[PDB]
């Protein structure tokens, strides 16, 4: 009865449950309550909206549909790895992740005019959006870090709390910093400098990111978790930490990538793990660039924010998987995760056949795949470092 | 620790499990061979597709988001109370539903115009559709048995067999029949005969379906299912059997609505129950005569045979959390079967202001409150029955 383990481990990295519950009405449906809800909040909005305008009714309604498929989610949508500050909030953020999935495959069927005419609908100003080191200062340079060198600090510092290697995210730091300079040599779109991504890049924003990351990782380890009900505190101070620690994991796993004597299905998996990551480094370049819109709008910061909220949990489903031996089944929304950055890959290759010329796409091919044997190498290295030392 | 009783009641009732599984590759999961499938199949399309048609990408473009919906569906969604002929034909009606009922959230918010734009968009010969029994003879009296008369004998079988009461489904068919004769009283589209709907529908199809299907679910009762495994059945008859018996119930629920000595919350919910039949009985007539499109069309039948389906396990799931004591939780199919129907009685609402006039909304109201009226007094007089004889 194996098999029996096998679901429970499936549903154990799937759906969590929540653990010693004792304020019992956060967790109790109300599914009919809801229903009630839903029916007297469309039939208002029926009965007392002004449908005039033709151009607000399809906004409306494309607002209302991600509204309670957001609930349906809720209700039916599995919750993952997580349970903290509440699985419905995972579940909601698969929703979304099963929303950009069907946008995907749905953007895969149009032409180009047809997306760019889907863009103005959404940001008329898209229409006129249009694509010196040598004097070396210091207050220039400290003029780097506005809030997006801000973001990509903490951006790094999530993806090393939830990774827990060294080696691993300094590999995938440089190579995409020297793959982004690559890419910026080729086309003219450069403005900042090399030395930014030189040191300013690699260096401080990312190298400080993942320490930071790893010391909240190893503190996380090395702490024991020991929760009181927020009923039971009966100072002020107890509660509002209490609440306050809600929004924190109720547990932390201990994660190690590479044992020292490793299958090969193991590095194998380690290895498309950072080819991944490297793939969805490349698709918010290209969708940048494909698509011309600043770094400031919202569809570019909206989906590089969407993108880590997805992959928190999918790092914990796919290091389950990949290690656990009993985890016979890849968690769903590691699995949409996958669909999102193949999708977004064949999205840019449909839609950036004017990106570059022939003989650049054989320089890119040239450099992909330098990459990707440097990449292999990088690995090679940390498991002999890890079965030597 | 009721609530390990109760939660698994709900998975009991929402996701049932495969009891006795002999061939094994009907079960197994292998969703990293969907995701190559599904990558592969985008890529083929997105690559080698003429996009220059730009009305066929949407509607391309829309059959593939539904197409990839299924299979999140199968991927994600619930089960429903059954698992014949396999649980993700019912994970793929589940989804077919949210796609229904989010298409009636959107509908909710356009005008009358831009529905008829959207319907025009799908069958564009939908434009110019516009909306004697005193000469008795039984050669036009058999010749009413159309394909028509045929589904609906079906479906009352199908819906005799799930319920397993004459007395509910006499009060359904009679009811709904009178409500639909002065209807069509009401309004001037009639033309067949006051016969038809008064002999030839509540009598032979209405009838003869409520008792076939009384004859089989009584049938059903009183069989023993003893399910012998394909592998293991050594003559090419019984393979076949097996094989075609595979789409039939592999047990089945003994169903009483009414117990002897009956809560209040029982009766209201049986109540409820019929109620909420002939609100989905109203809304067919209504989205009818709203949205002028004939029988015959692939709108009228498909909706009236998509409604079927998702009944099947909605009265199941209702006659569960009904009468069993330990289900806390209503299905979720049963949930989006009860959004459904409440919002296709909003959306007639909204878009019907022009059927009637203001005395023929009053009477149309009068009406329903004496249906409403004569079905509880049926319900009452089923229990007296019932308690007494
Ligand atoms: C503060 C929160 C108030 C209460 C929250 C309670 C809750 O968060 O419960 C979630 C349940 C299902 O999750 P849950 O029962 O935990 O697990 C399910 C699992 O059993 C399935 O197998 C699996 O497939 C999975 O998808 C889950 O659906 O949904 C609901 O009731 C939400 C309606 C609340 C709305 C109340 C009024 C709103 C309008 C006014
Ligand atoms: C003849 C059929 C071949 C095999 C069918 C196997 C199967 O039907 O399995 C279904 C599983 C999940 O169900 P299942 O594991 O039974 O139950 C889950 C439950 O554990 C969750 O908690 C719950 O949330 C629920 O939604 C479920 O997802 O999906 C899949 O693998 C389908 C991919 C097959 C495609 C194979 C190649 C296609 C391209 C070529
Ligand atoms: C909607 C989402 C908003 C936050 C969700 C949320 O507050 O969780 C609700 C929590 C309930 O904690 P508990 O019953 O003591 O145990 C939970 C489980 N044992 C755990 O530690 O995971 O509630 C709390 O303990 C703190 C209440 C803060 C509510 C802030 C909103
Ligand atoms: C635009 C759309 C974007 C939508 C995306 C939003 C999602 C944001 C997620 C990013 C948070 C990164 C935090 C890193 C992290 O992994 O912690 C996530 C924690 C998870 O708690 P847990 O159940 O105890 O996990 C135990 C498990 N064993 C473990 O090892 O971890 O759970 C947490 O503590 C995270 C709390 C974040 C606060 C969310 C508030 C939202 C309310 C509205
Ligand atoms: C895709 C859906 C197509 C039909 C699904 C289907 O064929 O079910 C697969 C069945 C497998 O039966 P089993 O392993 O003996 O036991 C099942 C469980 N014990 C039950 O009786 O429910 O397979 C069979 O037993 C009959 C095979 C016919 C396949 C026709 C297609
Ligand atoms: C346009 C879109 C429309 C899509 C809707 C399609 C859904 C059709 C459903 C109507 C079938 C009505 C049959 C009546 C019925 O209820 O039987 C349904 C059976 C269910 O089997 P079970 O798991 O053993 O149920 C045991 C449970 N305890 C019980 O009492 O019943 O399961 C069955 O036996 C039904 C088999 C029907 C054949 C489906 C083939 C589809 C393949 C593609
Ligand atoms: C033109 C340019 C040219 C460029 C050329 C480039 C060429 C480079 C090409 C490289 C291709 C390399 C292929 C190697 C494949 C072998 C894999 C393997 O066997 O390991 C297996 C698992 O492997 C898996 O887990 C697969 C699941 C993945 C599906 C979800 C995707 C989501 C990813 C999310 C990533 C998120 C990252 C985001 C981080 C921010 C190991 O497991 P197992 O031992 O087999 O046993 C099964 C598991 N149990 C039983 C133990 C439980
Ligand atoms: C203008 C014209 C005017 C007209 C006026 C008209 C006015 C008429 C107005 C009539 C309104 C009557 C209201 C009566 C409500 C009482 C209900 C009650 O208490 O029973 C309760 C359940 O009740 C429920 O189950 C509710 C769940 C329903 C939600 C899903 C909808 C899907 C329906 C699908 C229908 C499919 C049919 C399709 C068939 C083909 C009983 O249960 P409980 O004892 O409370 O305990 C809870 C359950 N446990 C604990 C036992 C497990
Ligand atoms: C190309 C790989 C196709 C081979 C395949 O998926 O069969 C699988 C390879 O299984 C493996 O050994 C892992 C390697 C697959 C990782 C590649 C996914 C990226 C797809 C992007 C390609 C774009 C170009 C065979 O295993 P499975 O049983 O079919 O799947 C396991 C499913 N459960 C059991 C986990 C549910
Ligand atoms: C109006 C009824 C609203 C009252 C309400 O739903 O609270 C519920 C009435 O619960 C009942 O007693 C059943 C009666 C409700 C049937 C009406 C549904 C049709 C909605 C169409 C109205 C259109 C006009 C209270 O119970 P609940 O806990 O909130 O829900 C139970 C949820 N679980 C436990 C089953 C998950
Ligand atoms: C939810 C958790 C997800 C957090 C991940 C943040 C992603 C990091 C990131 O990509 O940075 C930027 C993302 O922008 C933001 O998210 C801004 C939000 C700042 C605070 C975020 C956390 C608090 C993208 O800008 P860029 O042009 O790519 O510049 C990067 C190097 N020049
Ligand atoms: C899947 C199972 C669902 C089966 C339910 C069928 C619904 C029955 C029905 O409404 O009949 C008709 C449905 O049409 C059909 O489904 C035709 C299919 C015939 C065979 C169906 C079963 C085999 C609707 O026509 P109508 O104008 O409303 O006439 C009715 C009285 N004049
Ligand atoms: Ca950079
Ligand atoms: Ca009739």
């Amino acid at each position: 009865k194996d098999d029996v383990n096998y679901k429970m481990h499936f549903r154990m990295i799937n759906e969590q449950q929540v653990e010693d519950i004792t304020i019992d009405f956060f967790y109790r449906p109300h599914t009919i309550t809801l229903l009630s809800f839903t029916i007297v909040s469309l039939m208002y909005f029926a009965f007392t909206r002004d449908d005039s305008v033709p151009e607000d009714n399809i906004w409306r309604g494309i607002l209302s549909v991600i509204f309670f498929f957001l609930i349906i989610s809720v209700l039916a949508f599995p919750n993952g790895p997580f349970t903290r500050p509440h699985p419905a909030l995972w579940r909601m953020v698969f929703g979304l992740s099963v929303l950009y999935f069907l946008f995907l495959v749905f953007l895969l069927f149009l032409n180009f005019e047809q997306v760019k005419s889907l863009m103005y609908w959404l940001d008329p100003n898209l229409r006129y959006a249009t694509r010196n080191c040598h004097v070396i200062t210091w207050e220039r340079i400290i003029s780097h870090f506005d809030i997006f060198a801000f973001g990509h600090f903490w951006g790094w510092a999530m993806k090393a709390l939830l990774i827990r290697s060294y080696g691993l995210c300094w590999t995938i730091s440089i190579t995409w910093e020297l793959t982004e300079l690559f890419f910026m040599h080729l086309l003219p779109n450069f403005a900042e400098c090399w030395w930014d991504q030189v040191i300013l890049d690699i260096l401080l924003c990312n190298g400080g990111g993942i320490w930071l990351g790893m010391v909240v990782c190893r503190f996380l380890e090395m702490r024991t978790y020991h929760w009181a009900s927020f009923k039971d505190i009966h100072t002020t101070t107890g509660k509002i930490k209490r609440a306050v620690l809600q929004f924190t994991p109720a547990s932390w796993t201990y994660v190690r990538w590479f044992d020292p004597k490793s299958s090969f299905q193991r590095v194998a998996g380690v290895y498309l793990f950072m080819i991944i990551w490297q793939l969805t480094e490349l698709n918010t370049f290209f969708l940048k660039h494909i698509f011309v819109f600043q770094a400031s709008h919202p569809l570019s910061w909206g989906r590089i924010l969407f993108i880590g909220g997805i992959t928190a949990p999918t790092v914990r489903q796919y290091y389950a998987y990949l290690t656990d031996t009993q985890c016979k089944r890849v968690g769903t929304q590691c699995w949409v995760f996958g669909v999102i950055g193949f999708l977004e890959a064949i999205v840019c290759i449909k839609f950036g056949q004017d990106l570059f010329s022939k003989t650049q796409i054989l320089y890119v091919v040239l450099w992909l795949l330098c990459v990707a044997f440097t990449t292999f190498l990088c690995l090679y290295g940390m498991i002999w470092y890890a079965e030597h030392y």
